[PDB]
């Protein structure tokens, strides 16, 4: 289903690319979405897909786009648009100056500090999870570490029931990655059905978790208002459930594929955090937009008020004019160039987060499962999104070569 070309679309920057459905997806995900990168595509496209929406290919152009909100707002950041319509999270459907407060509060629930303050947790539950799963000699890597792992933590942190994960992973799901199953607003209704009620409570008896936190906020001299909070902690879910689980995954194929590279990393484990940063660069996952503010000329194209313009954060660290062979894995490249946690005044929050339960997982797997692989005749699928994914990995491994810590 391709929408008819607006008037002000010359038709030589036209590339159908299907953001939830890209051609290759057999390859992989990233290698999807790296055809856009191709000499044959102009560094800026019109694809008809998904309504109509402009792409930014290229590094450059996607940095750019974000650090001018003037143009580009916040205000309808997915594709297709009555996503970015119903989309209405705190701090990421707003821009500075109105941002800036919002977000001062986010970071007092996951920032820096918080993750010091939780770094232990992190460290028990991957040991147990991690030693809970060697004997066995083989998982479901996603349902069995990827899934539980940075989620526990998370329900940790917000002081939530892991019985509701189930029900609160299936609509974030449906939020990045659509099924059909739902439309994003009715998803949007149902988090917000679940959150209301225990906002409320946490307004009035107040704890120490990030809800508490949150409800109890101060923005702007005055309290945060029971909507902005259902709305912040909106996002702090979508972000606690959806992004290290898939990131991690992606990473784990890849090790569960290169013996070369984990050895690397059992032998120079000073290495750990350079390698984190390459595999955040390849494995980047996350792409979403702005809106045009205004009629605007960009990189001698056309804007018109109301277009959408998607900025994929993945795209940037894939980008040649960036990285030399971006398709490679170089855990010691002079540079790792990305904006997977994204750029200008929307940088995420969680990234100190994501980063030590990333540290955490290489650090503790490799210790006691050095020597893995992917399970014979399974073939491993990559979905695509505003967060891209994987939908299983079946990794095996002999128990014998295994160490108990
Ligand atoms: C692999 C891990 C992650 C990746 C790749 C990632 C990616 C991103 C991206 C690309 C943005 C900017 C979106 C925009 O500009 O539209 C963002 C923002 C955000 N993320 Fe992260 N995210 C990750 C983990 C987390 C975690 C663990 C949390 C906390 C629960 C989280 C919370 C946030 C928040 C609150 C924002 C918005 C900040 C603002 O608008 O000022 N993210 N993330
Ligand atoms: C990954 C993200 C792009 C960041 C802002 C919206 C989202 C879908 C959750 C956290």
């Amino acid at each position: 289903n391709l929408a008819p070309l607006p008037p002000h679309v010359p038709e030589h920057l036209v590339f159908d690319f299907d953001m939830y459905n890209p051609s290759n997806l057999s390859a992989g995900v990233q290698e999807a979405w790296a055809v856009l990168q191709e000499s044959n595509v102009p560094d800026l496209v019109w694809t008809r897909c998904n309504g109509g929406h402009w792409i930014a290919t290229r590094g450059q152009l996607i940095r750019e786009a974000y650090e001018d909100y003037r143009h580009f707002s916040s205000e309808c950041p997915f594709i297709p648009r009555e996503a970015g319509e119903a989309y209405d999270f705190i701090p990421t459907s707003m821009d500075p100056p109105e941002q800036r407060q919002f977000r001062a509060l986010a970071n007092q629930v996951v920032g820096m500090p918080v993750v010091d303050k939780l770094e232990n947790r992190i460290q028990e539950l991957a040991c147990s999870l991690i030693e809970s799963l060697r004997p066995q000699g083989q998982c479901n890597f996603t349902e069995d570490y990827a899934e539980p792992f940075p989620i526990r933590i998370f329900m940790l942190l917000a002081g939530l029931p892991e019985e509701d994960i189930p029900h609160l992973k299936y609509l974030t799901d449906q939020m990045t990655r659509p099924d059909g199953s739902m439309t994003f607003a009715e998803a949007k209704e149902a988090l917000y059905d679940y959150l209301i009620p225990i906002i409320e409570q946490r307004r009035q008896k107040p704890g120490t978790d990030a809800i508490s936190i949150v409800a109890n906020g101060q923005v702007n001299g005055r309290p945060i208002t029971s909507d902005e909070a259902k709305r912040m902690c909106g996002l702090l879910l979508v972000g606690g459930l959806d992004t290290v689980v898939n990131f991690l995954s992606f990473s784990m194929e890849f090790l569960a594929k290169s013996p070369e590279h984990r050895q690397e990393l059992i032998e120079r484990p000073e290495r750990i955090p350079a390698a984190c940063e390459e595999l955040l660069r390849r494995f980047s996952l996350v792409a979403d937009g702005r809106i045009l503010t205004s009629d605007y000329e960009f990189h001698g194209v056309q804007l018109k008020k109301g277009d959408q313009i998607l900025l994929p954060q993945m795209l940037s660290g894939l980008d040649e004019r960036e990285n030399a062979c971006p398709m490679h894995v170089d855990f010691s490249r002079q540079k790792v160039s990305h904006t997977t946690f994204g750029h200008g005044s929307h940088l995420c929050l969680g990234q100190h987060l994501a980063r030590r339960e990333i540290i955490v997982t290489l650090k503790e797997w490799l210790t006691r499962i050095p020597d893995f692989s992917i399970a014979p005749g399974a073939q491993i699928q990559h979905k695509s999104g505003i967060v891209s994914g994987v939908q299983a990995l079946p990794l095996v491994w002999d128990p014998a070569t295994t160490k108990a810590v």
